[PDB]
């Protein structure tokens, strides 16, 4: 069980308000769609994670978030090459619920001046890229030439 905190609850919400830019799982990646007919809103679920006792503090707090839909959470993978993201299949509320703070989906929270940033906990080095530019993929960088979006909030609601 938790400690003593006061947003214990899950917060799902969403992120499309920062830039209109909507998020949609498309063919097993998550890509947005800041002007498509073929659209779809969805949802952003976001829990602290209850096992921290044995996670690290120093480099910051790890906690977990998913999309709120077809079942489908952050998830460190590789390509070989290097890591990315996979948010297909993967529940946050069953990392919660079992004693399995599993680094590789979980992700250290951070903030610097009215935004927020996520880095992978089983991989420091890399962030979260929301893509509020252009219109990219839902990917980690490690550093950005500021083509990306790694500073940003979240909406999510309670």
């Amino acid at each position: 069980m938790e400690k003593a905190l006061k947003i214990d609850t899950p917060q799902q919400g969403s992120i499309q308000d920062i830039n209109h830019r909507v998020w949609v799982l498309q063919d097993q990646t998550l890509i947005a769609v800041p002007r498509k007919d073929r659209m779809s809103p969805v949802t952003i679920a976001l829990i602290s994670c209850r096992h921290v006792e044995t996670l690290e503090k120093d480099r910051g707090n790890p906690i977990y978030l998913g999309l709120n839909g077809l079942n489908l959470c952050l998830m460190c993978a590789k390509v070989g090459d290097q890591p990315t993201l996979q948010l297909k299949e993967k529940d946050i509320m069953d990392l919660y619920n079992q004693p399995e703070p599993v680094k590789s989906f979980l992700f250290y929270h951070s903030q610097s001046g009215r935004n927020s940033t996520f880095e992978s906990v089983a991989f420091p080095g890399w962030f979260i890229a929301v893509s509020s530019e252009g219109g990219c993929p839902l990917i980690l960088t490690q550093e950005l030439g500021k083509a990306n979006t790694t500073d940003f909030g979240l909406t999510m609601l309670f």
